[PDB]
């Protein structure tokens, strides 16, 4: 099946020769999920000509302005290395399985939010289908969301820190769908930032 991905305002089919020639010519593929407006995927694209930079939302229209702008001509703010794709991460389309050799969760909300704090199987087993062996995953949450007033999606939960990383049992089920935690800290830029780092392995007990 060929992916659903922005040209410009309209979704098209992308061909899986094309899709399968842009991979093999990237010296890197990273998979930006949740990319929100795209913004942030696009500046990597241009700042990294030689990686396929692929943004991956459900909200397809929100990425839309940013879509014109990089389908315009190079000289004009064109990145033709970024691949914007129309699809939740829990449901991922079979020609994203294992593409990525970096998978990058920036400040999420929604489903993608509760799914990285509670460590839901479908988003976290998402993120692992369309990840490399070996490869990094990225997780940023801002840890203002917790403050008053908090988002619906994760009003019931407690604030994630490093210490309830481990006690809500957070590292294990990423450890049971193929995740490794590397590293967990809190940057304090200021709002002050929680990052967790994996690296995509087999799934463990
Ligand atoms: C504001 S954006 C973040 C924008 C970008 N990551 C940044 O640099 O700030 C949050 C995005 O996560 C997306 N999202 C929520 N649930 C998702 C899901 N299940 N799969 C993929 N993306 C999802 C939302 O649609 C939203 O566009």
């Amino acid at each position: 099946t060929a992916l659903k991905v922005l040209a410009g305002k309209k979704l098209t089919d992308l061909d899986p020769d094309e899709w399968a020639k842009a991979q093999a010519s990237a010296e890197r593929i990273l998979v930006d999920v949740g990319t929100g407006d795209a913004r942030t995927a696009y500046r990597q694209a241009i700042a990294h000509p030689e990686w396929l930079v692929v943004g991956v939302d459900p909200a397809w229209q929100r990425m839309t302005e940013t879509a014109v702008r990089a389908a315009r001509k190079p000289a004009k703010g064109g990145a033709p290395n970024l691949v914007l794709v129309s699809s939740a991460i829990e449901t991922v389309p079979a020609a994203l399985h294992g593409v990525a050799d970096e998978v990058m969760v920036l400040m999420p909300w929604g489903k993608l939010l509760r799914g990285v704090v509670l460590g839901e199987a479908d988003v976290l087993s998402g993120l692992r289908a369309v990840a490399k062996p070996g490869a990094p995953l990225e997780i940023s949450i801002g840890t203002s969301i917790w403050r008053e007033p908090i988002p619906l999606e994760i009003r019931d939960l407690p604030e994630l820190t490093p210490e309830t990383v481990v006690s809500t049992g957070l590292t294990d089920r990423l450890a049971a769908l193929g995740w490794q935690v590397a590293d967990v800290r809190l940057v304090p830029h200021t709002e002050t930032v929680l990052h967790l780092r994996a690296v995509a392995v087999d799934p463990r007990d």
